[PDB]
């Protein structure tokens, strides 16, 4: 797959990560891109992701069973 | 994803341990041929929503990260 995708899925195939958590990973990217990215993975159902306080939590299918 | 898929997804994504025989697969879905359980789980394992095992003559499966 997408090799930005690749190192979404490598960073927490190894805690709890936000949405910024992750646009902090990619510097040279827009936070339009970033949502993108996690939102097509999310689609995928390689993630999963929710509402967590003011933001969204994601992780790997599953991490919230 | 379509229907085969998403019925192997929502078997995995419970409360149920982290992963299952190629058999335990083919046992859910009766009506299917052994070859196309085979074809959608390693799809799946293409995708990277479900992590590959080799274990003893047979193969396992589970969600990635699990």
């Amino acid at each position: 797959m997408e090799e930005a995708k690749q190192k979404v899925v490598d960073f927490l195939n190894s805690s709890k990560f936000y949405f910024n958590d992750f646009t902090d990973l990619f510097p040279d990217m827009k936070q339009r891109e970033v949502k993108k990215i996690l939102t097509a993975l999310v689609n995928d159902e390689v993630l999963e992701y929710w509402s967590s306080g003011s933001t969204t939590m994601y992780g790997l299918k599953g991490a919230g069973k």
